[PDB]
């Protein structure tokens, strides 16, 4: 049994608002969707996604798929399907980095395995922990005034989990805008605050504890990703923790972090590590050095997601939250059936795989010219 | 529900060996659909090693770590592990032994090796490391002989039963006819001073001495580091790594070359996975190490050591063929000095019930 | 406004080889005054290295990097540079590419070599280090006393294709034919493990190395610092030394003797440099490395090369030697196995129309 | 093409009011202005300063006259022009020390460049990244009556930016001083103080909280320059960030500080780096570790002054600021035209080389006997 085809198709789904990061704001998704047909006719789907391009991590929609389509796939074609160790080794054996286009190849052959077996991936990996996730709601950089009739809608819905993205204006500016929001949410919520490492050490230690002070509770990468002693001086002087995200994409920067013990928390998303096993792999670093995980998200449409929230299913630990809300602002994906919320709720997928399946007229329907 | 465990049955077998016999505690666990899972706990001989023994295995198992295992559904090893931990500090090699049996009933149940639940095997024979007895010099230049023209190019001498001085003369001498060429790793067993290490260590290295596993006290992280640095071998812990806190305080302190991975010590397939998964992120070498055990931990194993990326400091599974006879219905098959990897459901060993009852104590 | 960028193209070429193609890109910017400027992206054979290709190269520039160069002001090189991080985290070639050519355009608007904007020359030759291919044993023999006759003094071997071991063996026997007074280079890349980084090194540097380019992973700081302090040669970075930041926590962390300054993977000249500025700051060695790279990248380099304050490590621009066509009007001129440094306005190359429509891709 | 001639020209410059430092008051302003002239007839100018004689830095404008024309010309003289690498390393292979010396010539020489060349020396760094900058005023170590009446007029012409120049009599009388003019400026605005290193580690941890609490924002210098351990406590227990002045003048010094952990900024100078090129390298060294930086003053005429703000402007950051008012204060000077402020701004200068021009006449008129 052997890989017969792969497809990396650039799809773009319709989304219900814009959202603005650090370095753009996002006016629909955008994914590479890849297929894995075996040799006795089975599939597996995986998603490369981006917060909005490569101003993040440095890899495209546009540039994921040509790694896909010419350096990784001379290691997938013709392979045995459930050697996933090997294939990954060998993906890093030919590109370096272009961990999103690994993620995408690594989780659709997970998929992939999960389908042949009839069962949720989530099993393969020791079995879910829980079904259900509380959402993080992360409002958009937008005005203050927008804001306020938004938190005060998904409050009702039933999330009592915030974040605020942030990075986009100078820190002071954003800072009172986000204390303005903070007026009209209740004491006993969390709210995390991602600046997307764009503040510098003098900003960080400015306004984060002016922030504390107003009810923000955990921090998220606020300065650069390199800046191990900056986030190491910052977790000592703050009363709130720091999270790593952009610092922490692979095991070996986890490490490092846990050492240097310069975070409080790791940020836990599989396209930024490169994949299902590898994610794992950092959250038990995490586990094993005592911090906290974040199920953290890039956004994804449903087809990342499903696998994610089945990886935050088997868990040990999601101390500071889930923010796996990106596929519930979708209009429309590729899946026959995308990810199921209830009261700000995620419940985990349980059919087999990844617990979701193409829709192969929406995958044309969105496909891009 | 879905498919519970209805029942678990902890049974201590002895069974003969070349050294008079091996004791383990076989574990089983069945499905509400007649499924059964199979898993071993194993010591080195007793509580001298960790504080375990198949006695105290067998009751800890059947009392204290049962209620969280019967009733639950089998596809949940991660919160069975969990909840184990919530129960009973410690006693891993018990908690491994019920852990190992899970994954054997979820190989079963999909019916594929627990390999591919391991993301697959990137490889398919392991070459085998032989370890020699704490035996007397004469017996040893024999055995080696042997061994080493049936295959095996890589070899541990046992330490730790004689004193430093003289057992070293016993390995140096084993040693001078060893081709240069060998692998040869040293196995004090934590029992030698950091004096000792210092003066005798460095001797076996030039006699041709590949790797110091854990020559000095378990908790004695600045002494392994202090030997990482003025020896021209590496140091490999064992006693040393028994949990991902401890290869991480390793790693950090910069104390050893290389981590001896094992089921038994590490509480189960996924931490002793973990455990690996350290060893690749800080750039430390794994051994595929051994309790021992007979084919039932033996096999699980294999498969482990199968799918993991790094194995270049050797494997020394060669526990099984010291068995005169075992509980499955067929043991790890070796050949030309090489072990050679399990492939069936599950585990891939299952077992001989007639044999189950023939050795049980 | 006064002058601005008006056009930009990233044209991908397929280069005649000795060993059968080096590809790059080769970007070329506008004025509003009919200026142009030309600059190289280049990889070493593709993603395996950085994770850039010309491919995926050519996209980040059209369509990420072109909306915050077009429009511009040229002399605005800063701007440029910082506006290109904020859009695109990483994709040093791509941008090192469009910088450089930005350097280019701007040398040859003032009518000086860009090494005068750089505080001019502190050289006008420079000894050429030459790297053998991952080979076999009798072609390095040969190759040597080829180039060891026509002047070259210094060199390097390229490692990492082979298992460590018999890796080692083919080094040590093109070795045993080369002047203990050369100096030796060599350069696993990164595939060691710390393991075979400790046990075939010091082999080597017997046999007459001098310098053990990144033999461990780019991320293994604190293995690097065991080795930088375990060896009687010095260690020198190359994946490990790719910004400003990495450059300071290596010279902290006391991890190697010297960095390799190389263009590409800097992501430009200013940031090249930076990274040099840091070597000297904390008393470490350069060496001006290669990509390897046509003579756009190499001219523009050897100018930078020859500002440096140190370059006692040496210096491996042989690659454009390698090539049997080029872009250029003309290339790299060498000399006795000295590199003789282009003089010319900007870089000191300019396009030949005719071969760069001839090798297109 | 080679420089034909190089003087070193003692000139003194009517000051608009007296600048008391800790260890003299400054009554006038003081400079060698250094000519280069080459073979083909071109023009470069350079400024040694110092603020107010050896106190600070152990370098006097009599005896900088002597370094240069004695034992730093040799390597300048009869050489190529362009070839400014090389003439650095050249000096500091004949002079340890001297880089107000060094700074003058290496900074003629860059003038030079930018003259021949016909453009601003700002290019050949890689281009302005601003056109203005906000000016940081700094008062007087005068008396606080004084001090209200020049607060409340410059805040008026603009300033939202200030310093308070310290150490001229006890921390104690100093800081109620200080504090006194403090009431009257705004909770808004920056305000950096600079005791010159003349406070103890008991006086800094003393009173800088209780000045950090009245409003000011940064700490410049507070303790000796070779006293890393202790500005680094001082860096852990304060609220505000900590600048090195006096101890950032080299490079190596630049590294040992960012990774000793020891200050939150860099106060960036040409003079007593030794040059332009060294300058920078120390902001780059700010930029590599995620350090501030400080455009700061020595003070200067408009010579020095001009080719600083060319400096500031390629400078990928200001963000503690710039504090060049120096000439503002000048009433007179060596140049054609002194750099033009607007509304408490400086206007960066942007004709060829440094983009000032000698005033033969104004040199002639103001060397000193
Ligand atoms: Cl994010
Ligand atoms: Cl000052
Ligand atoms: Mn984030
Ligand atoms: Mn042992
Ligand atoms: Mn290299
Ligand atoms: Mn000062």
């Amino acid at each position: 049994t052997t890989i017969t085809e792969m497809s990396a198709t650039i799809v773009d789904l319709p989304s219900r608002r814009p959202h603005k990061f650090a370095a753009t704001t996002m006016h629909h998704q955008s994914i590479v969707l890849v297929r894995v047909r075996d040799s006795d006719g089975g599939e597996g789907i995986g998603e490369a996604v981006t917060p909005g391009g490569p101003w993040w991590g440095g890899e495209s929609v546009e540039t994921i798929k040509t790694i896909i389509d010419q350096y990784l796939a001379p290691v997938i074609i013709g392979r045995d399907p459930s050697t996933i160790g090997v294939a990954s080794q060998s993906m890093d054996g030919l590109v370096f980095g272009n961990s999103v286009a690994k993620a995408a190849i690594e989780t659709a052959l997970w998929d992939d395995r999960e389908r042949r077996s009839r069962i949720p991936v989530s099993d393969l990996l020791g079995g879910l922990r829980r079904k259900r996730i509380p959402i993080t709601w992360a409002f958009s950089a937008g005005s203050a005034s927008d804001l306020i009739d938004e938190a005060a809608q998904k409050l009702d819905v039933g999330h009592r989990s915030f974040k605020f993205k942030m990075g986009a204006e100078p820190a002071d500016t954003d800072s009172r805008r986000v204390l303005d929001v903070l007026e009209c949410i209740p004491d006993e919520c969390a709210v995390i605050v991602d600046p997307n490492g764009r503040w510098s050490e003098l900003e960080a230690h400015r306004w984060l504890p002016i922030l504390a002070d107003a009810g923000v509770t955990v921090a998220e990468q606020p300065i650069a990703r390199w800046n191990t002693d900056g986030l190491a001086r910052l977790r000592d002087k703050l009363s709130i923790p720091i999270m790593a995200d952009e610092s922490v994409t692979t095991v070996q920067q986890a490490i490092a972090l846990a050492d240097a013990g310069a975070v409080s928390a790791f940020a836990i998303k599989i396209p930024k590590s490169g994949g299902l096993s590898r994610a794992r792999e950092i959250a038990a670093i995490a586990e094993a050095s005592g911090l906290a995980c974040f199920g953290a998200a890039t956004p994804e449409s449903s087809v990342m997601g499903a696998i994610s929230a089945q990886l935050y299913g088997t868990m040990p630990d999601l101390s500071v939250g889930c923010e796996l809300f990106g596929p519930g602002l979708l209009i429309d994906e590729v899946v026959t059936e995308p990810l199921k919320y209830d009261r700000g709720e995620l419940l985990i997928p349980t059919g087999p795989g990844s617990g979701v399946n193409l829709d192969e007229e929406r995958l044309r329907k969105y496909s891009r010219d």
